C-alpha cells in the first residue's frame, strides 16, 4: 500500500544542518516571543539566550512577558563543546508549526556561556527532548516533553528527519532550505522508506540502545561487543558526529582506512580536523565502505540493522578558498563517554522515540543523501544470542 502522511502541519518544521545543528521554531512567553531552537535529544534542559550575546540577533526578554514565572535557582548545563549558566523560570511555549498547544514550561534563561552559541548557526536557544534523569540542577527540573505530554492530549513519542543537503549550506542557503521534520506525537510515513525496526531503549536518561555487532564493508569489526557500548550509546541529535569508544574508534578507522586504501589521505583528515576535496562531482564515494551498526531487537535473540554510506560520514564543507571542488570532513570520532549515534548517522534514517513504548525505531530516510549504487539500509532479522551482555554496567 501507498504511504500516507497524516501530518502536514509539522513536515519540514526544522532547519540547519549536521556541523550547526537542526531547530524548530518555537514561541515563548506572553506576548509570544519567537526564537530558533535547538532540537537535542542527547540533554533535557530547555534553554534560552536571556542576554545579549556577539553571535545572538535575538533573545527571550524575560520583563515582557506577562506569564514569566522566576524559580530563583541558577544553573548551570556542561557539554562536550561548550556550557552556560542561568537562571530557572517558567512561561508559557507554543511550537507554531507543531501541536496546536501551549504549554508552561520549565525554561532556563541563559545568561553567561562559553563556546555554545555558534555564529551564524541561526539558533538562539536548546530544547532538550531526553529524560530527567539527566536535567540540570537535578531530576525535579521537568523536561519540556514531559511538560507537553502531562499537560495536553499529545501522545507521548516524536519522531525526527534530519535532511542532510549532500553539499554545503551558507547562512543564506540554510535560512531558505528545509533541513527536515519534527514530528510531535506521530510517525508521517511519508519520511521513510521500507519498515520501520526498534530497538529497546535500555534505561530512560539518554535515549540509551544497545549495539551488538559492527560490520564495514560486511567484514565483522570483531570486538566483544560490551566494546560498542562502552560506557554507553546514545542516539543525540545535539552532536555533530557518530562518536566512539577510542578502542572502537582506533579498530573502525584501522578497517576504513584498508578499505579506501587505493587513495592515501593524511593524518589530520582521520582525526576529523583537516578536509580533503575533490574536483567538482569527481567524489569517489565507490572506495569508502558502508558501516553497520546493529541494534538489539524487541524479539528475544533478534537483532537488525541500520547501514549508512560514506555520504553519511563525510560531512560536506566549505573549500578554504570557496572553489568548485567538493568537499568534506570524516564525521567520524572518538569519545571517552561511549558512543554517541549523532547528526550525521541521523540522517540516513527516519529516527521515532516512542518513549510511551520504552522504544527507538529506525527506517531508511526519504531525503537520505546516496548516489545510483548505493543506499542507506535497514534489514533485519538476524538471530544474535546474549545481546543482553553487550551492556555494560
Ligand atoms: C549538532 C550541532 C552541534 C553544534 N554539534 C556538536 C555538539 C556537541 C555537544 O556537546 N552537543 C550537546 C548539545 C550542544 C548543542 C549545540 C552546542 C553545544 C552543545 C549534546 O547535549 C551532547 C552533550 C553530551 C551528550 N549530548 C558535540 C559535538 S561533536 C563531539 O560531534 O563535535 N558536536
Amino acid at each position: 500500500p501507498g504511504r500516507r502522511g497524516s501530518f502536514v502541519e509539522m513536515v519540514d518544521n526544522l532547519r540547519g544542518k549536521s556541523g550547526q545543528g537542526y531547530y524548530v521554531e518555537m514561541t515563548v512567553g506572553s506576548p509570544p516571543q519567537t526564537l530558533n531552537i535547538l532540537v537535542d535529544t542527547g540533554s533535557s534542559n530547555f534553554a534560552v539566550g536571556a542576554a545579549p550575546h556577539p553571535f545572538l540577533h535575538r533573545y527571550y526578554q524575560r520583563q515582557l512577558s506577562s506569564t514569566y514565572r522566576d524559580l530563583r535557582k541558577g544553573v548551570y548545563v556542561p557539554y562536550t563543546q561548550g556550557k552556560w549558566e542561568g537562571e530557572l523560570g517558567t512561561d508559557l511555549v507554543s511550537i507554531p508549526h507543531g501541536p496546536n498547544v501551549t504549554v508552561r514550561a520549565n525554561i532556563a534563561a541563559i545568561t553567561e556561556s562559553d563556546k555554545f552559541f555558534i555564529n551564524g548557526s541561526n539558533w538562539e536557544g536548546i530544547l532538550g527532548l531526553a529524560y530527567a534523569e539527566i536535567a540540570r540542577p537535578d531530576d525535579s527540573l521537568e523536561p519540556f516533553f514531559d511538560s507537553l505530554v502531562k499537560q495536553t492530549h499529545v501522545p507521548n513519542l516524536f519522531s525526527l528527519q534530519l535532511c542532510g543537503a549532500g553539499f554545503p549550506l551558507n547562512q543564506s542557503e540554510v535560512l531558505a532550505s528545509v533541513g527536515g521534520s519534527m514530528i510531535i506525537g506521530g510517525i508521517d510515513h511519508s519520511l521513510y522508506t521500507g519498515s520501520l525496526w526498534y530497538t529497546p531503549i535500555r534505561r530512560e536518561w539518554y535515549y540509551e540502545v544497545i549495539i551488538v555487532r559492527v560490520e564495514i564493508n560486511g567484514q565483522d569489526l570483531k570486538m566483544d561487543c560490551k566494546e560498542y557500548n562502552y560506557d554507553k550509546s546514545i542516539v543525540d541529535s545535539g552532536t555533530t558526529n557518530l562518536r566512539l569508544p577510542k578502542k572502537v574508534f582506533e579498530a573502525a578507522v584501522k578497517s576504513i582506512k584498508a578499505a579506501s586504501s587505493t587513495e592515501k589521505f593524511p593524518d589530520g583528515f582521520w582525526l576529523g580536523e583537516q578536509l580533503v576535496c575533490w574536483q567538482a562531482g569527481t567524489t569517489p564515494w565507490n572506495i569508502f565502505p558502508v558501516i553497520s551498526l546493529y541494534l538489539m531487537g524487541e524479539v528475544t535473540n533478534q537483532s537488525f540493522r541500520i547501514t549508512i554510506l560514506p555520504q553519511q560520514y563525510l560531512r560536506p564543507v566549505e573549500d578554504v578558498a570557496t572553489s568548485q571542488d567538493d568537499c568534506y570532513k570524516f564525521a567520524i570520532s572518538q569519545s571517552s563517554t561511549g558512543t554517541v549515534m549523532g547528526a550525521v548517522i541521523m540522517e540516513g534514517f527516519y529516527v521515532v522515540f516512542d518513549r510511551a513504548r520504552k522504544r527507538i525505531g529506525f527506517a531508511v530516510s526519504a531525503c537520505h543523501v546516496h548516489d545510483e549504487f548505493r543506499t542507506a539500509a535497514v534489514e533485519g532479522p538476524f538471530v544474535t544470542l546474549d545481546m543482553e551482555d553487550c551492556g555494560y554496567n
